[PDB]
DNA sequence: CGAGACAGACCATAACTATAATATCATGTATGGTCTCTTTATGT
DNA sequence: ACATAAAGAGACCATACATGATATTATAGTTATGGTCTGTCTCG
């Protein structure tokens, strides 16, 4: 709505529209500023309320003054001087980067804080107890060479409730401990084969 | 995840955990809704969705019976292969990277934009005044610096048009020949003083 | 973070169990003990107790009461609760940042549209329009007079006016002094504008 | 990025004027001439001629037609239109970029929301759950077997399975080989997970 | 010199369109409610 | 000591108070096609 006002103010102040001659029709005015008759009349009423034009005759209006349009354009340019717009857009994009940095550090803190865990049911730890007598008891996982012998990967050993994960080749499985491991049904059977718990 | 999915995945997880046996009968809709913080309608929709996958059976207006664990297990494997945290971790990192690339593109765009603009102001108090030094003056045939224009008249010369060729920001050396057009800034008083110096009244 | 009444009851009962105030063998009552204790409605209290019993924290027998079952399960449930609450708080803060950034997006869009309007309205300006630089940044040249700077000889620019506190000092002369944040209006060409920009550190 | 028919008429007529085929003092009709050439209605052609004459290029006279006035004004109008077109296409590009940013932003919002679902699902997931590592970056350790790497001695981790092409190699053993982009599943504690992360070059 | 025809401009309406507001529906929670089951007390 | 009856508590349920989101409708908007009237030019 203010676009038509500033355009007609520029045209009046330029001297193309001198004070005496009548204004163009609202149709031509609307067509020139790529706007429509409805906006046009709204802008003309605004400009009239600024005591710069009088809309008394439907065919056109007689321009009342020139310095008033100059003053209105001065106020608008003081509000909108391009350079002030350049400062505003630069500050605004610096702000843009500020919120992006804040969001980046937030998401980075979130990312580092959380530990990723899985839920694939195929790979659930089966728990088995080694109460039965075995020559394989009193021996280290590395000593028994578990995987080549049974195909099992030991995930944890429960001795007197002392749960230990990723046991390595040194941990020794005592009698009556609970061995937790992965593999398929065949691997589970082989583990019961090695320990004779089947 | 659909609102009519959270309930399905939660119920399937509880079934797979072993809380509900095959012969066991499920609780009421409002029980599930209260335990999973949803409305009874949404819980019912989720139960219907799960029954469409035939983990659950519906032979009663409100009752339901556990049917098979392995099918629910497969449903969990599908859901995990679609959402397993680590894959979401990769997505949340890649989306941040893509947004940073978009911001860099925007920064380059706006920088090129500002470089291309190079715009001037439109101040009406800054409007120039065109005078014609056609009249004889001792001040003709002299350099702006030689005349010392500002102290003498208060005017700041912005341009000396020589037969169409403007000399903007002319400096102290440019010499104003007779009949040239001097363009300058100042107030009405300054314009009068300039006409005083050049006797163009 | 806004939650539900029965959620605030459930977590409170979980902390009470963790505190050890309620014995493992005590039989509590949702209709009278819990409801009277936390001044909440009959079914609300029950909802909380059912949430606890889902996690095997409590056992709910029809017509009898809730019975304490486990301690470490309650501790684990509590810890999961703080983890989920932290995740939700971070989600809310992210959402606030997101809304602010979207609003700043529309702000930038409106600023660009207004600049397009200004650029289109240039057709009716007066010829020989002076340029305008705002000296926001600091340069040794600040706090000096035009004459001390010898501006035309440094940059090729002829200053037509300087803006300080919304006042335009048209036709400045030598004694006039450039100050930080002011708008300097000057005539010249593309080379002159670039030279002035380099000179003022901007 | 789009314009009106009368704007196109005005710019085309201005370019044709700049070509110089029309005289500096030539007269032209509209309803039976410019309208027919561009296959456009008489009033849109009038609109185009009115916007062209508004900047003091042409003069339309009631029931007389138009007369050519200025060349330099036409050139200036062409320059102004080029600048306006550049500004408009830049505006369109900015709008497209912001829309893409907003769509990606909602995507991020939903993605971080779904973490609430995964965290709430943790309460009922089976104990001793292994971790999950996606080896997307390149490490010298890639293309080697678990046994060659001697993984447990390097990181403290026990690998329970590796995912290649949506296939999980449960209970891998030594000959199994880690490949780029695969998911490595392993048991351990916080220290073990951090060690594995440092080893595979994946902050 | 007068009359008729053609062209242009202005007043106008309709169609293609987008945005903004309001209403309705769904997801939700809490409270009031009713019915069933279990436990305790009293009577035979 | 055993059986029956009554009371209390818990669970399943529905409705109302509520808020948020989505969809639809209306209004503001602009452009194009339209018609009528007036003015100017050409021809008789
Ligand atoms: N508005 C301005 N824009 C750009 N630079 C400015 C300026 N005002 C002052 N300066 C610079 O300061 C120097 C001294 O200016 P001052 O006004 O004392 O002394 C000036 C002035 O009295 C006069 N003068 C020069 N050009 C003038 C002009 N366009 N209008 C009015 N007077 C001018 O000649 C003297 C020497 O001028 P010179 O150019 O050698 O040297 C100038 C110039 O380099
Ligand atoms: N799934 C896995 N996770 C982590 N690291 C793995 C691994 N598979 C192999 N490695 C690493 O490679 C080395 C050789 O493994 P390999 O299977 O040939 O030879 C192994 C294996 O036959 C057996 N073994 C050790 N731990 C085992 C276990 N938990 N389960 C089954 N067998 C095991 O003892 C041998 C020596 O074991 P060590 O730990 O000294 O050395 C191991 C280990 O450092």
């Amino acid at each position: 709505y203010q676009k038509i006002a500033v355009a007609v103010a520029q045209r009046i102040a330029n001297g193309d529209y001198e004070v005496g001659e009548k204004l163009k029709s609202r149709t031509t005015i609307a067509s020139t500023f790529n706007v429509s008759p409805e906006t046009a009349r709204k802008g003309l009423n605004i400009l009239a309320d600024l005591q710069i034009l009088t809309l008394k005759h439907g065919s056109g209006a007689i321009i009342l003054s020139k310095e008033k349009a100059i003053e209105f354009l001065n106020q608008y340019e003081t509000s909108h001087s391009v350079a002030i717009l350049k400062g505003k857009i630069r500050d605004n994009i610096k702000a843009q980067q500020q919120e992006m940095e804040e969001l980046a550090t937030l998401v980075d803190d979130f990312l580092l804080q959380t530990r990723a865990v899985s839920k694939q049911y195929p790979l659930a730890p089966y728990e088995i107890i080694v109460s039965e007598d075995s020559e394989h008891l009193g021996k280290s996982i590395g000593e028994l060479n578990v995987w080549h012998q049974t195909g099992a990967t030991i995930v944890a050993i429960e001795h007197e409730g002392k749960f230990i994960v990723s046991p390595g080749p040194f941990s020794v499985i005592e009698q009556g401990d609970h061995i937790f491991f992965v593999g398929d049904e065949d691997v589970y059977a082989r583990m019961k084969t090695y320990f004779n718990l089947r």
